[PDB]
């Protein structure tokens, strides 16, 4: 028997990156899996992933979603990603005649945790069993359950302190100010939209997390104690979810340019798939990787869609800077196979903005992290990462996005990551912690198996 | 619902390949697919293969074949590769209780076209569906089923049904010796293969014509299983790396250029041929990659071309645009890379099959090959003539565009709608 399994996807490499992983897995575990599309993506990224995979896996049936025409000045934002998420919300009631279609017939509809609050309706009417892919942290996905309760609880929300903290049940307080800057703006697409998932998670059958519990201390088993003696969905670690093969084009020029580089000298520098650096910012950052005297692999965006990232990095900074960079670094503004860099032996050295997936794939091939928050989950995340003893996180350099650090500090910074034993150390750990939980016998391949049983 | 499919392997890196190439398939087309392997394999190459495909394909589990300790006296033959099909067939009851105890139950097994005999008895004692996994061509497979039938009865002529008849100086040298081990085998395997439920062949319809539903239709009369064309078996996603040391040259190379030739992993040109085959290939005044299994010029042969002494991609080699000729030994593996990335060969048959696989490059329209070379283990080739023969390849425009032709029709029978999926489609709704 094979369960047939449907992923619905939303929008960007951060959503996207685990969904596609998690398919691939699925495969590989004797079940049918159809991935459910919409085009035309953001960015160009997002439609090269997709044409890899199904590459790959012949085996993946696509059926794709037509989203309704939809109007953007409608919306609250001018953010691209947050603007199609709302697309695809909107054509909620349009998905029901779309998996009646699809033979043979479901077991289990697996959401984007961006889409939960309208698509979990959808999947109820169907009978279906509907399993959130959250693409975060666990600590992260407990705030997004909570703030609702939250929000509530204040007669005036905009008189509230960051030194005020918001409760979460199994986990250690969060400040308001490590709360992602958007959410003290109620009212803004991106609050509205994650208020009403995080009041919808209780009813799906079910919360797939991309970690694993040695990660998180342990605390998780007893977490799912309390939360099934208050019907509560449990919360499944799946993690880590392993990058697909497809994901190793072994010719690259970057990773070229590692194979001439000492053993764990080399610093790599990546702020996500959706974000980019003010000029300042980068102009600073430019100067702080040559004061670090690390050899440092850099990836530059200008522009949240690499789409529209048209303008060559000369016009930033000049070809004077440019060209002197490049002396004492790699620096490429292009897309780089981010999971082969960092399996690489050169890099010893993470500087991250705190995205989940990153964290993750820094945790599979065991590299230190600097954590650099810019905005989101970040903040959330870069605790999390710091509990585990695998990075370091400067939180005198706040958000990243309302706060300059100039170059001077970052050089120094980057000096203590690259001499910072205990997060070497403890990388090698958490590594060989990593690889055993998805091994037979693993704590998160046996939730897997359990998952299937029950589909089944 | 998973039909769980069980692929039965044998030795020989001709007749793994396919078998690899089939079980990802399988897999690609919603089955569960276990094969029964046996070490140690003959050579480093099945090895490899095997452990890379049970590293891209997790999902296909391995079940080993012990077997029985084999006498190499009583051989007919001192060849490893049959050597170790005997030593296998020999112990071919030892499969059924391997069998039975696979997990979830089985619906279907597949057995290599050289254990046929042996072990479609195995699959009658369990109610399974056997399957014939012929590592051919479709005339050659009529060969082996009507050749016992035709020694119970040189310029003479063999009946073969649905094709034409075939010259006896087609037939394979070592088939007019029936000591030997391998001869031995064939008569029992082509007598045995009316006991499977059918037999499948790399290749799809319109390479062979519109005959395979004629055929079809008469064996179905005389209850014969039918001729299921499932081709062409694509390589897996483990046969492709982005870069290799030929490859590299390749790409400095002017489009369609470069003459490729290669004569298989079994077989080994003769020292004699190696100094003739190279100096006609500096006559052809041609780029060319050679590959050389097993010298003052040899830097000078260098100047114009590329020589490599390993195992290559020659898949990747293939498709790429600077190679425009194909010298081959005619395998069917390698005949059926050359036909998917539509590139004209020059068949040079060195022994087996070859001469008839020739046969079925030339009726296509695809090749062309030399009836005054022979055999190549029989008959050595002078360098003028090498390189006179070449030049035609590399200038026959019919060629070049009959390639393109057969390359269309073979991409549009794998595609959705397409002449072998529908095959396919069908075969895994039986199992269900
Ligand atoms: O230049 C890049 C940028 C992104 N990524 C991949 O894109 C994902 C980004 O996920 P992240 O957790 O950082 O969330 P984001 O903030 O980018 O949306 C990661 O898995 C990276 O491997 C990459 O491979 N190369």
């Amino acid at each position: 028997s094979c369960p047939h399994v449907a992923l619905l996807l939303s929008s960007g490499m951060g959503h996207l990156t685990p969904c596609l992983r998690f398919a691939a897995t699925l495969v590989q575990h004797h079940c049918r899996v159809t991935i459910i599309t919409n085009y035309p993506t953001v960015s160009v990224a997002e439609s090269r992933a997709i044409s890899l995979l199904l590459s790959d896996f012949p085996q993946i049936t696509e059926k794709q979603f037509h989203l309704l025409p939809f109007d953007p000045s409608t919306a609250n934002t001018t953010d691209p990603f947050f603007l199609r998420w709302e697309a695809i919300r909107r054509s909620a009631h349009l998905l029901n005649p779309l998996l009646s279609s699809i033979s043979p017939p479901l077991s289990a509809l697996v959401i984007d945790d961006s889409l939960v609050s309208s698509f979990v309706p959808v999947a109820a009417n169907l009978d279906l069993p509907s399993y959130v892919l959250f693409t975060s942290s666990t600590r992260a996905c407990s705030l997004e359950e909570t703030f609702p309760a939250f929000v509530a609880s204040k007669t005036n929300f905009d008189s509230i302190q960051l030194d005020d903290v918001i409760e979460i049940p199994g986990f250690s307080p969060v400040p308001v100010s490590s709360v992602p800057p958007t959410f003290l703006n109620l009212n803004h697409l991106f609050t509205t939209m994650l208020i009403q998932n995080g009041q919808s998670f209780r009813k799906a059958n079910g919360i797939l997390i991309n970690t694993f519990e040695a990660l998180e201390g342990g605390i998780l088993p007893g977490i799912n104690d309390k939360r099934a003696a208050d019907g509560l969905p449990p919360y499944c670690s799946v993690g880590p979810l392993l990058p697909c093969k497809f994901e190793k084009t072994e010719c690259s020029a970057p990773v070229k340019w590692l194979d001439d580089q000492p053993e764990g000298s080399v610093v790599y520098v990546s702020f996500g798939s959706r974000f980019a650096l003010s000029s300042e910012q980068i102009k600073e950052l430019g100067d702080g990787l040559i004061r670090s005297g690390c050899r440092f692999l850099w990836v530059v965006k200008c522009k949240k869609v690499d789409q529209e990232d048209e303008e060559s990095l000369d016009e930033l900074l000049g070809r004077d800077v440019l060209e002197k960079i490049k002396k004492y670094g790699f620096v490429i503004k292009n897309w780089v196979n981010q999971q082969e860099i960092l399996d690489h032996r050169a890099v010893g050295g993470f500087v991250t903005h705190g995205g989940w997936n990153s964290s993750m794939e820094a945790v599979w091939h065991g590299v230190p992290m600097l954590v650099w928050p810019q905005f989101g989950d970040q903040k959330i995340n870069a605790e999390v990462i710091e509990r585990s003893g695998l990075g370091m996180w400067v939180k005198r350099w706040g958000w990243g996005t309302q706060q300059l650090v100039k170059g001077e500090e970052i050089g120094e910074r980057i000096k203590d990551l690259m001499g910072n034993n205990p997060l070497r150390v403890r990388a090698k750990t958490l590594r060989e912690e990593a690889r055993k939980a998805i091994e037979v016998g693993g704590s998160s391949e046996k939730t897997l198996k359990e998952l299937i049983e029950n589909w089944k």
